[PDB]
Formats: structure tokens, C-alpha cells, sequence
């Protein structure tokens, strides 16, 4: 069963995540690769990643979803380039190439991931869905829009018109502003009368104290982002809200590990009819009390850091 | 060079720290078990431990080891006998009975792991020794004692006296006060012209609010631990100031990942000899940087229960 | 002087910010209202409220005024027949009523305090000009607007519009959330040719957390906003701010004590001409250190009801 | 009825908190002085003390005292000649000095406030003793002890010994830290066999990031203080626990305003049988609401500084 087929018979898609930040993370060896995308797999994504030999790559995503019920996508990236100036016939040339690697490697989808220019996003679109395979599109904004000023809700709707089945937001900020991202991109395409599946992919990070440039702009971004980390019930309540919402593609971006995935995968156990692939016995009864969903939905977690402020300014 | 050689040679150890909640934080294969292993050896890591199947434990511990510069440990850690009050013999025959398997894989040395108790830390060791094999000896206890009052002083003399040539800290605190109670064993040993090599296996979570019981007693433990984290710069602080303090063994506990441990190895980097296998390109800004935790609406610390 | 004046003679009006405050926080006695009084002209205040016995606190107000370098102002604040939905001229009569008071006691100038609909505050404009006496109006909003969505560069233009020589911003948020309004009021009245005086008399209290209906929502008003008062180093950065943007009548509101006064008027000494009436003696180190709450147990933003 | 009457009588007397503390938060005026006297009378305080005109200092308390049920006391701190090495006869010429202007104006009682050193404290209450009148002591000690290394247990034995009837903590710590000190000092004293009342004055500051210097040492003090000074719910909670410690000289130092008394005067209203000298019609619900005492007793505070750290490191 491809993409479209599952969601479009209502079907809640689960993503792998931090695929790239969790290799980044343990610091890379095909078996290294392989053993990632199983961990995904086994944590219920419903999707496995390959990147850009890249072909080996492909392979391995290919491998494993063969394992369970996934899919492999393809995804690119904004070109680094486009802040190099050139962008245009340049832009759409280095997706066209990937595009190659995909289609060789028979993909079953492709993700225009990472984009902070919807002008940009719009270019990849429109080179992807050439392959005709289904073609999803996620920016990297925030609700005040995009690099130039372009709102969540237009960005929504030209993405569509330029072919999306699938779009959503990811990577600059967290969870619940995320999501109020994408509550605004679905209200676009409601105002204009078009329709798509909506996927969000936010930081594992609470970031309640970034600027519209997201969490990049952040002092402790890239090495001192332990704290803001998300705990498997700030994900469950995350990936009830994106149901709520009609999210149905549900992953994340950097920060999110296998065990992030469990969560979303666990907190719909019900919706989706099945599970992916001992706290009561402990000692202490203290610690025993802690074996209920209710005590950690609950819980004000401490920081463990009084010395630390609990926001820094974006800069 | 064994365990004894390299520290006698003036070696820094890297251990395998957090092995066990890795796993358990990944979900679980022994693929998966190797792999895992390979990261902390990648990351520096001198030591691959392994536990309690066990016969393949064991050779998927040794099979990494052998992969690089890294000696395979058999860990021992407190019982439920003991606690469950049959002391004595009886709990001496379980860690016999451990030992046995380590004797047959034939680990490079062996670790009393996780003792809140001094005495039954001693027992751990009297028992472990007859195996002719290096012993290090660990408490899961802060600089107030363990939990009949012995203090850090006094349980680091019982231990080495028992036949532990290795001794510290692990599990219970984060690594400063970890290492201020690794202090204050050193100053036991000292007071009574005895002499070991220290260790540290610290918890990668800050814990300036837990009490003489340790993170365990936290509200947050053992699924909200997350802000806790160390970061790198957290963990290169802790390896100096616990090199500074002597200690040459140097690993972690619950909250270790792969990149902690190499953040001890490049922060070492000079020490050792080698590494492991735009404002802030610059390692003292974050050095200095008071990370925020992005939980305004959060407690900086909580109230052991 | 009087209130036009010495705005006109490039002088710093500083308010009595925080006079209903303190006497409801030193719990109210004419003594202890004079007293009050006396501590704000003290601490380099140039106005005296009053407000609504009336003809005594007016008195009050007078008397200490006499004693220094200072002026009496009658408040008036939104009233209940408004909310009540009476509007129109019903809402008039009652300022005509509460002017009169003001108009016998001969009071220097009138302020229109405390309205969260620009509606209303108009009102209040066009019935207290009718005194001949200057008339300040200052709103209750922030950034956002007030209670009908109407801007604050809009609420400004609307109420000189009406006759106020004086406009700006109190009572609901901190100083920096309260003079980023009143930089938008400013903004209203430059793309509408205007001109008017800017006042400011923000909450003392810290307020990141609230949204667009002020301090009142959050959860600790009013017992326990103790963590948010603000220190003289935040009373002085606010003071200078002000000041740069343009505004002359310094004050405050809610959470403001004479010390808060002082520090106003110290830290704008050199441009005012005058005063009021061992490395932390520096005051850059206090200018840059980040005070602790003292509170780790506790949250450091909490969510409006 | 006099100091001793009261509380051998089993009386709570309330002191007058920081009387020196506010008069130089009010800057400084017989009328600025009278009027804040007066506050903390009305607020409950059973003492207004005077200190070292001294006799203009001395009047205006006994004017306000005879206003309502009050006591005059006469209070002396430690010489700042003890760290300029001059001490002992020297010390008690001062002491003595003071003692006369205080027979002479004919205070109630008088107390050994302010001492960081045992030896000095005691010195003080043997020249005090001197004028047959009732002579507290309070030490200004956590529980590790004073500068030498006197434990808080020891150091009641000597001052009961020296003379004191009533012996307590004061101007160091937050209330927490003050009666856990208090309590050490309350053991020593029932070791020892001896038997005195006990008062304490802390501090209307948190601090529990301070080293056994107190909070003069947090980077903080002096002007920096702001956020860490106690609601009046609590002030209310440290007259409990106080009350519940046996202690019934209850006060407190730097940091206290008339509220704060007021609020120990409330708290304890039901033990002492009277009270010292409309939230729930507020139009807001949810201010409404509020009106009720279990509210703020439950209720975390925000420190509304989310860019600052919740303690700090001393010195
Ligand atoms: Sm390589
Ligand atoms: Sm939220
Ligand atoms: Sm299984
Ligand atoms: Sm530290
Ligand atoms: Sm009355
Ligand atoms: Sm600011
Ligand atoms: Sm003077
Ligand atoms: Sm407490």
C-alpha cells in the first residue's frame, strides 16, 4: 500500500523522525544505517528515509522497509545555494539530478523537505512531481511566514497548485508551535477551496522562546539543546493534538529518536488498531506510584538546572 | 594491556558508560546489541561491559572489544538476596554463581557495579577476587554514606582491604557531586595509607535536588529526566575536573550516550594522545554558555518523594 | 510650573507611580496618607494624585504639593456604568460629577486613568476639558489594543482628537510591554500629523506571561506577585528608555513604591538638572547581573485564567 | 504586662519585623519614623524597638508603644570594631554606652540582635543583665554555627548562661533555614537542662542557594533582592511551623514590611484570640475565584523572569 492509498483511506502515517539527527547523534558502516531505520521501524514509522552512494542509501531504506508496513521516500532539501544567489534553471538542475537517484531507486515517494522560501519550495515541487510519484512538501516557518513575508496559508495553497499531495511544516520550531503553523496552512487551503493531506515533522525541542527564524537562532543551538528535549508525554500530547488537528502524516524533524516515535505510535494505539513492534514492580513504592499515564500527563517536570534561566533571546 | 597494565602505565580508561540505559532507551537482537557497542567503542570507549544468552552477551561484548583497543568487563550489581535479608553465604553463592559465566567467556576483569550497601559491596568483592581476575569495586552512594551511614571514607578502605584494586562512584548523582564523594574516598584512603585506582560512572542527569538516595527518589525519574540531560560541554568539564582529581577510569551511568563518551575522549585528547575513531565554532563560548531549558512554565528542581 | 509648562520647558515630569498601591499595601488616617505623600515628593515625584473626604485627600495632596516642587492631579478612571452598558451621556455625568470635586479643590490637572475602551476614555477626554484645565489620558492596553480591537496608535490619535495634551499608556503591563506601546501611540500620531506629550506608569510587576488583558489574568494576582517586583536597576533601564522614546511624564502604577520613584530620578538626574530629595558598588554590575528568584521549586511564567 | 509576663503567660508576642529595614527602604523626619512605627503596631506587633537623637529614637517608640499593646525594646548589634580587632573591654564600653541611654529612657526590655560571633553575643548580654531588666539574644547563624564554629546548639547553652531569657536566629536566612536553626539551638538548650524562650527574625528573603555566610554573600544583597521576598501566604506558613516549634517571640528582619507582620498576626489569629487592628467581589471569575485562603496556600508563583536563574552561586 502506497502513500496516497493509506491516507487516503484515513489512514494515520508515522514517520522516522530525526533519521538524519540521530545519525548525526551517534556519530556517523552500513550496519549503522541499517540498524537506525530498524529502530524506526520497530518504534512504528510507516516510512523509511534515504537521502540525496546514495544509492546504497536508497537501498538500505528499501531493505528495511521491507521488513514491516513502509514505504521508502525520497527527500531533498532548499539548495544552500539559493543564499549563494544563484537560484532558478541551477535550483531546479541539482533536484532534477535527485530526482534521477530517486526514481532509479524506485522510491515510493518524494518529500520536499526543509525549505525556508516558499518560491524555492514551489521550484521543487514542480521538478518532483515530473516522476509522477506522489510529491509532499513541508516549509520551514513559522505562523509569521517565510523569509519573504509569505504567510502560512498562501504558502500552503501554492504548494498544492504546484502539485503537493501532502503538505505541512518542520524543523525550526516546536511541537505546539508547529502545529499552529499548520493550522494555519490548512485554514489557506480551506479559504481556497483546495484539499491535501496535512504532515508536521516539528523539533523534539521546546523552543517557546524563538523568533520567527526558529530555533537556529537560538544561543544554545546547535550544542546546548539537551535541556529543551522533549519526554515521550510532551510527544503523546503532540501527536493527539496533530490527530485533532487532521494531521495524519505525523513525524518530526531534529531531536526526535526511535523512542519519540514509540510515543506517537503508542498514544494511537487506538485510532490505528495496533501497537508498534515494569515500573509497577519496582521497589520503592513512591516509584510505583509514577506506573500510570495520568501521573506523567500531569507531571511538572523539574529542569534539574536552578542555576539556568529557563528562556534565552533569539541571537 | 589488561586493565591493571594500562592504568599502571599511566592511561586515562574510557568506560562504556550507559550501555545498559541505551539499550533500554533504544527498545530492546543481537545485532542491535552490537551495534550499540560499537558506538561507545567508536566514541573511545576502552571497556565493553556485560551482564548476567549471557554466553552470547559475552561474545558480542568480546567480538566489539576485540574490533579496537577495548577490554571486555564482567558487571556484578547488588541482589535482591541481600536486601531480602539472607546476607552471608547465601548472598555470596549468587555472584559465585555470576562468576562462573564470566570465568568461562573469560572477561579481562570484573566489576562490582551498583551497591548501596558497603558491606554487601565487600562481600561483591571477596568473591570476585577468587577469580584471579582484576576487581573494581563501585557505590551508588553520595558524600552522606550509604545506607547504614557508612561514609565515602570509611566504604573506599573496606573495599580496597576486601581486595578491589579499582574504586569510586556510579548510578546515584550527577558527575560533581559524583566526584566530591570520589573525593572524599580518596581522602579515606589517603588517611590510611592505602592506595587504588578511582573511577567515576556518574548519571548524566544534573541533580542538585536529590537527597542522600539519589535521582531514584526524584518525581521525575525514570520518564521525565530529559531537561537533566548533560550536554557535551557538561560531560569535557566533568572528565577534566575528574582527571584533575586522579581519577583514570572514567565512565558514566543512566543518561550516557555514545556522545557523551566522546566528549570525554576529545576533552582528554591531549592526556591520552589521540582522539576517539559563526561565534559558536568556539569552544569557550560554550564553555561558558548558561543554557536555557525552553520549560518557562517548569520548576527549576522538584522535592524527593 | 504648571503641567504644560514645564513639558513645554523640556522638563521630566515624574509621576507618583504606585500611590493607591502602597497605601493599600501599607493597609488603609490622613497622617498615613500625608506621610505616603511626602515619600513620593521625596523621593523626586511632581505630581500629587487625588481621587473622588475627597475635599480631605485633595487637601492632602495639596498641602504635601505645597511643600515642594510639585502639582495636584485629579484621577478619574472607568466606571462601572460604562460596563454597565449606560454609555452616552449617562457615563458623562458621572466624570461632570467627579470633576466638580476637582473643579472646587482647584487641582493643577486632570487624568484620565484606567480605561480599557478607548470609548469610554474619549468620553472621559471631552468631559474633563470642560474644566479648562489640561487634561492627560492614559490607556489601560497593550500592544494588541483595547477591549474592542481598536490599536494603540489608533486609541492615541482618538483621544488627542478629543483634547488631551498628554497620552500614554498604565496599569496593565511592565515597563518594556508598556513602553512598546506607547511607541506605537507615537507611531499613530505621526502618520496623523499629532503632536501630544507621551506618559507612561507601567506595573512594576515583571509580566512576560500575560496576553492581551494584563497582569489581572495571571494566576498570583493580586497576593503573589512578590517575585515580580522590579529591582531599581530595572525601575532605571525603563526610566532611560522612556526617556529615549520620547516620553516626558515618567510614573508608574501598580507595584511602584517611593524607592521605584527614586531611581527614576536618579538615573535621569543629569537630564533633569538635579537630584531627588566592594565590586558591587559598581553600577554596572548591578546594570548587568542577573538576579535569581530564590524560588527553584517554583515556575518562572505561569498562564493567565 | 511586660515581655516575661507574656510569654511566661504562654502568649505570642509579634515583633516589629524590619522596622530598620523599612525606614531605609522609605528613605531616612519624626513623622516618617512615628508613622512606621505605627503601621507595624497596627499590624500586630506587640514590640517597637528603638536603637543605640537616640532619645528622640527612643520617645517616638514609647509614644507609639502606648498606643496600643506594645513593649519599647532597646536593641544592640555587634560591634564592626570586632573585625577591626579591637575587642573585649572595648566592647563592653559600647555596649555599655547604649545600655545607659536605655535605662535612662526606660525601655521594656532589651535584645542582643545582630551578632555573628558567640563570644561577642555573650559579652553583649553580660553588660545588658546589668540594668535587672529581661535581655534576648539572637544570633545571626545557620546551622553549621557562628565564625567560629559554634554550633547553634552551644551557642543557646552560653547565651542562657550569660543571661538571656529569651534566645533565638535572626538576619541571615529565609525563615526555612532560621527555625531548622532555631530548632538545633532548641536541642541544645534541653540537653543542657536549661530552659529560655525562644524568638526568631528571619529573613523575608528566600534563600536557599546561600552558604552558611548568610545572604549577604549571594551576588544579590543588597540590591538585587526583589524577587526572592516572601508573599504573605509565606510568612503565614513560617508563623505556623514556628508556632509549632515552640516558639513564641515571633519577628523578623530584613525584608519584612508591615503586611508581613499582619500576616503572622492573621495566621495565628485563632491562637491568640484576636485579630491586629472583597477579591470574591472582584468582576472576573476566575479573580474571584481567588478569594479563598487554600487557593494561595497551593499556589506555585511565578517568578515572572524567565530570562534569569532561580538561585545563584555565593560570592
Ligand atoms: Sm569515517
Ligand atoms: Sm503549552
Ligand atoms: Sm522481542
Ligand atoms: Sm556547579
Ligand atoms: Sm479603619
Ligand atoms: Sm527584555
Ligand atoms: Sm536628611
Ligand atoms: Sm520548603
Amino acid at each position: 500500500k502506497g502513500i496516497l492509498e493509506r491516507l487516503n483511506a484515513g489512514e494515520i502515517v508515522i514517520g522516522d523522525g530525526g533519521f538524519v539527527f540521530a545519525l548525526e547523534k551517534r556519530g556517523y558502516h552500513p550496519e549503522a544505517v541499517r540498524q537506525l531505520h530498524r529502530e524506526f521501524l520497530r518504534a512504528g514509522s510507516n516510512v523509511m528515509q534515504t537521502f540525496t552512494v546514495n544509492e546504497a542509501a536508497a537501498d538500505i531504506a528499501r531493505q528495511v522497509a521491507d521488513e514491516g508496513d513502509a514505504l521508502v521516500a525520497g527527500g531533498v532539501s532548499q539548495t544552500p545555494s539559493y543564499l549563494s544567489a544563484k537560484s532558478e534553471t541551477e535550483v531546479k538542475k541539482v533536484f532534477l539530478q535527485q530526482l534521477e537517484v530517486f526514481m532509479k531507486k524506485n522510491v515510493d515517494f518524494l518529500i520536499a523537505e526543509y525549505f525556508e522560501h516558499v518560491e524555492e519550495a514551489v521550484w521543487a515541487v514542480e521538478t518532483l512531481i515530473a516522476s509522477g510519484k506522489p510529491v509532499a512538501a513541508t516549509m520551514a516557518i513559522g505562523p509569521e511566514g517565510d523569509l519573504h513575508g509569505v504567510p502560512p496559508g498562501e504558502a500552503a495553497v501554492r504548494l498544492v497548485k504546484a502539485g503537493a499531495s501532502i503538505i505541512g511544516v518542520n524543523c525550526h520550531f516546536d511541537p505546539t508551535i508547529s502545529l499552529k503553523t499548520v493550522k494555519l496552512m490548512k485554514e489557506g487551503l480551506e479559504a481556497a477551496q483546495l484539499k491535501a493531506h496535512l504532515m508536521s515533522q516539528p523539533l523534539a525541542y521546546h523552543t517557546p522562546d524563538a523568533n520567527k527564524q526558529g530555533f537556529i537562532d537560538l544561543p544554545e543551538f546547535p550544542f546546548g539543546l539537551e535541556p529543551r528535549v522533549a519526554t515521550r508525554w510532551d510527544i503523546q500530547k503532540y501527536a493527539r493534538e496533530a490527530y485533532n488537528l487532521g494531521v495524519r502524516y505525523i513525524g518530526g524533524c531534529c531531536g526526535f529518536e526511535p523512542y519519540h516515535i514509540r510515543a506517537i505510535a503508542e498514544e494511537l494505539a487506538p485510532e490505528r488498531g495496533f501497537l508498534p513492534p515494569g515500573l509497577d514492580m519496582h521497589t520503592k513504592p513512591w516509584v510505583r506510584a509514577r506506573a500510570r499515564k495520568e501521573y506523567w500527563e500531569n507531571l511538572r517536570i523539574a529542569s534539574g538546572r536552578p542555576y539556568n534561566p529557563s528562556m534565552s533571546k533569539p541571537d
